[PDB]
Protein backbone atom coordinates (compact mmCIF):
# COMPACT_ATOMS: atom_id res chain seq x y z
CA UNK A 1 0.00 0.00 0.00
CA UNK A 2 0.89 3.40 0.17
CA UNK A 3 0.24 4.58 3.99
CA UNK A 4 3.31 5.47 5.65
CA UNK A 5 2.28 4.76 9.01
CA UNK A 6 5.42 6.30 10.84
CA UNK A 7 5.66 5.73 15.45
CA UNK A 8 7.30 8.05 16.27
CA UNK A 9 5.58 11.10 19.04
CA UNK A 10 6.76 10.76 22.57
CA UNK A 11 10.41 9.19 22.37
CA UNK A 12 12.57 11.48 24.78
CA UNK A 13 14.90 8.61 24.03
CA UNK A 14 16.88 8.93 21.15
CA UNK A 15 19.84 6.95 19.80
CA UNK A 16 22.87 9.32 19.10
CA UNK A 17 24.66 7.01 16.81
CA UNK A 18 21.85 6.31 13.93
CA UNK A 19 18.79 7.98 14.95
CA UNK A 20 16.57 5.88 16.94
CA UNK A 21 13.66 6.75 19.16
CA UNK A 22 12.37 4.99 22.43
CA UNK A 23 9.82 5.66 24.84
CA UNK A 24 12.39 4.57 27.78
CA UNK A 25 15.48 4.86 28.49
CA UNK A 26 16.50 0.94 28.62
CA UNK A 27 14.56 0.96 25.05
CA UNK A 28 17.05 2.51 23.53
CA UNK A 29 20.36 1.43 25.81
CA UNK A 30 19.30 -2.17 24.18
CA UNK A 31 19.22 -0.88 20.68
CA UNK A 32 22.99 0.29 21.02
CA UNK A 33 24.02 -2.50 21.64
CA UNK A 34 23.85 -3.68 17.84
CA UNK A 35 26.43 -0.72 17.90
CA UNK A 36 28.61 -2.06 20.21
CA UNK A 37 31.47 -3.39 18.63
CA UNK A 38 33.52 -0.67 16.51
CA UNK A 39 33.42 2.82 16.77
CA UNK A 40 32.83 4.86 13.43
CA UNK A 41 34.50 7.55 11.54
CA UNK A 42 34.46 11.16 13.24
CA UNK A 43 37.35 12.87 13.65
CA UNK A 44 40.63 13.04 11.90
CA UNK A 45 38.58 11.91 9.20
CA UNK A 46 35.81 13.44 6.38
ZN1 LIG B 1 21.30 3.43 16.88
Amino acid sequence: GSSGSSGTGENPYECHECGKAFSRKYQLISHQRTHAGEKPSGPSSG
